[PDB]
């Protein structure tokens, strides 16, 4: 893609803007993290002031605060039409909104604790969801109708994140004990378990070359999976006192970003380290790319959403 920015470009950025304003001063923190993927100037933010908002880049102005959530917010998710964003929480709800009409359409209720994980699937009709409760489950975005809920039996614990494969055949959740499982989304199975971590999985990321799967753990580490071998082919070890929150590939394949403790993106061909920011003061909840890698995006304990660019 020519439009994409290459390693030595990517690896001037530097700190652009730091915005503070989007959620509460009093109850201060952004926890969640998603840009549309229709126009990566739209950025939505889950706070620990319970509410959603979506903010716009280019014009710096707050577009929706969306209040509902009874509990501060831990997963969003933003559709390609714009006008739908998607939140979850400790609360157990998963919530559907209009941006436009500034309102709360759905609360779906499939969990009975919090939920974990939150991916939208591929066709743009259907969520998936993960829960501390043990299970999974797919919902209908326009009825708010949950279509299956599934646990397995024989793993039974908490699920702590959630990821659609990109084709939407397949996903993945990660578990309190240390795996990650593959689920077949249309038999409803669990068709394989990656082993290796230690401690509770913390994110993990389908790459778009439909092929890699980046898991992070309690144990400091990512690993890198391949998933036509089925093998864990690389591990970025990082110190023990290294939290990862938050994986995610840039929309290429070329570039992967983590965040916790700070945010460092890796160049995935030679797995080399690219960027590092440490502009955050406390732990980094969330990391973006803007289209074509153009900047990318960082949210904070500390309040602030940061972009980074030349
Ligand atoms: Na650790
Ligand atoms: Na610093």
């Amino acid at each position: 893609p020519e439009e994409l920015v290459k390693p030595e470009e990517l690896s001037k950025y530097r700190q652009v803007a730091s915005h503070v304003g989007l959620h509460s001063a009093s109850i201060p923190g952004i926890l969640a993290l998603d840009l549309c993927p229709s126009d990566t100037n739209k950025i939505l933010t889950g706070g620990a002031d319970k509410n959603v908002v979506v903010f716009d880049k280019s014009s710096e102005q707050i577009l929706a605060t969306l209040k509902g959530h009874t509990k501060k917010v831990t997963s969003v998710v933003f559709h390609p039409s714009q006008d739908l964003v998607f939140s979850a929480s400790p609360d157990a709800t998963i919530r559907i909104w209009s941006v436009p009409n500034a309102s709360c359409v759905q609360v779906v209720r499939a969990h009975e604790s919090a939920v974990t994980g939150l991916s939208l699937h591929a066709t743009g009709d259907y969520l998936l969801s993960s829960s501390d409760d043990q299970y999974w489950a797919f919902s209908d975005i326009q009825t708010g109708r949950v279509l299956t809920k599934v646990t397995d039996e024989t793993s039974g614990c908490s699920l702590t994140c959630a990821q659609f494969h990109p084709d939407g055949l397949i996903f993945g959740t990660g578990t309190m004990d240390s795996q990650i499982k593959i689920w077949d989304l249309k038999e409803r199975t669990n068709v394989a378990n990656f082993p290796g971590h230690s401690g509770p999985i913390t994110s993990i990321a389908f790459s778009e070359n439909g092929y890699y799967l980046a898991t992070a753990a309690d144990d400091s580490s990512v690993k890198l999976w391949d998933l036509r071998k089925l093998k864990n082919f690389k591990t970025l070890q990082l110190d023990n006192n290294f939290e990862v929150k938050s994986l995610i590939f840039d929309q290429s394949g070329t570039y992967l970003a983590l965040g916790g403790t700070d945010v460092q993106i890796y160049i995935c061909k030679q797995w080399t380290e690219i960027l590092h920011f440490t502009e955050h003061s406390g732990l980094t909840t969330g990391v973006a790319f803007g289209h074509h890698a153009k900047f990318i995006a960082s949210t904070g304990m500390d309040r602030s959403l940061k972009f980074y660019s030349l």
